């Protein structure tokens, strides 16, 4: 709801996503940053320091609306190119880079005691994809995106690193065919597998991919027990047969 | 200046380099920052340069501001060491070849990456090269702040920069990293400054036998004429790769 407004010194661009998000040139400096506003207090984001984590720059209060300045990633997130490139799926070693790249990003802020909590393809931002200033960074740090949440964080249990890796492997289940691993209109039905379900056969879905059905059946595991140690784990182990 | 002040809000912490920079705890988010401050030319000060260059090996600007007729930029802390504590805590005659083709590499890259969009740095030298976490997996070497020790003799005589001024100034750095001294050492700048527009660039081997084999590629970057060095900083980072 702003187009070429003014807000907090920072001119309106685009609309980005929704907290809705909008592009918006800064007050001082010329570039364009990515704004978060509310209508009606994550302070780790700044606390971490990732060449693959979306940097805060600043926080504030405009006329009782909280705003997060933040860089803005100039490329598309892995939906869009999902959608209008690869919506069969992308190709193995592209999915191993951007898995890789957020695996590492989620490790680092695991060792510092920060659990991402929703990581999904939209979160997922690559600049410049076709060029060789090509950079992936993972940002954002009832019945919302359930489709990628781990059974322990649906349940509302005790967290660690290994709800964002079962995240993370949904999220690569989705980018290398074109659908996540449990697809339903209702969201229930897709919490209830998240839950009860086996985890699907890669396979199953494309069969070359079939030597990574060990590889999903462990990262998208029940028990965060039986799953890998570390995300860099579960992304060394689909790029060791991709 | 005074250490547990506040400037723009900004608690100061320590004096981090010399346009003096500070530690500084940021007004609004719970981390530290390196805050740039002026004292007294303003229109130069605002090279709005730094806001444009996104890159891993590029420390980040944050905000710039005027404070009580002061100009500030906040950039990030980089946690760790420069290479010049480096030198003089742990390698006081040079540090390892592995060690300094790894940072010169990832700080030509910085500087390569500035040039395809026409800007240069213009005073690159080991006060300026960061590496957070040294010691650890998380190891990340930066180029800050986008002394006549490192400057190219073009840069001192006022004419015409282009992307091979950066690579004189990566190269003296290069060869202080190496032996524990630049290549014009001398207590009078006027003479470092006369020997950097007059003298033949020096042999690193004349300082360190065992790197005998790179006097021809720091002959080369820190030729007189720009035309006569590399045509990348990556290509001097590589040059010195090789032969290490
Ligand atoms: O591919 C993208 C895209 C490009 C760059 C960024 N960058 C960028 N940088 C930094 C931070 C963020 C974000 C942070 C954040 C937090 C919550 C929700 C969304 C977001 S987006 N994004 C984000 C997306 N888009 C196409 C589809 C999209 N949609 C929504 C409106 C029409 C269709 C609009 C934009
Ligand atoms: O090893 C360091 C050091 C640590 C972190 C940063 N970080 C950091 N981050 C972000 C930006 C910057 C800089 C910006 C900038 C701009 C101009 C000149 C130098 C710099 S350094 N620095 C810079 C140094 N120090 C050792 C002792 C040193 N003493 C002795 C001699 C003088 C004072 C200063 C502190």
């Amino acid at each position: 709801l702003a187009e070429g407004s003014t807000f907090a010194g920072f001119t309106i661009v685009r609309q980005l996503g929704s907290g809705e998000v909008y592009l918006a040139r800064h007050p001082r400096l010329p570039r364009q940053d990515a704004l978060k506003v509310l209508r009606a207090e994550a302070d780790a984001a700044a606390s971490l320091w990732h060449p693959h984590i979306v940097a805060v720059h600043d926080r504030g209060e405009f006329d009782g609306q909280l705003w997060i300045d933040m860089d803005f990633v100039d490329g598309t997130d892995t939906v869009s190119l999902l959608r209008d490139r690869y919506p069969n799926g992308m190709p193995g070693p592209e999915v191993t880079e951007i898995i890789t790249a957020v695996a590492e990003a989620l490790d680092y802020a695991h060792e510092r005691r920060l659990l991402h909590r929703d990581v999904k393809p939209a979160n997922i931002l690559i600049a410049n994809p076709d060029s060789p200033d090509r950079r992936i960074m993972l940002a954002d740090f009832t019945v919302g995106t359930v489709s990628y949440a781990a059974p322990e964080q649906l349940m509302g249990n005790e967290l660690d690193g290994r709800a964002d890796q079962y995240a993370l492997a949904a999220t690569a289940f989705h980018l290398l065919t074109g659908s996540p691993p449990f697809q339903h209109a209702n969201p229930a039905v897709v919490i209830s597998q998240h839950l009860s379900a086996s985890p699907p056969a890669i396979g199953d879905r494309v069969p070359e991919l079939t030597p990574l059905d060990p590889v999903f059946a462990k990262a998208l595991a029940k028990q965060p027990k039986d799953r890998y140690q570390r995300c860099v784990d579960f992304a060394r182990a689909l790029g060791h047969r991709l």
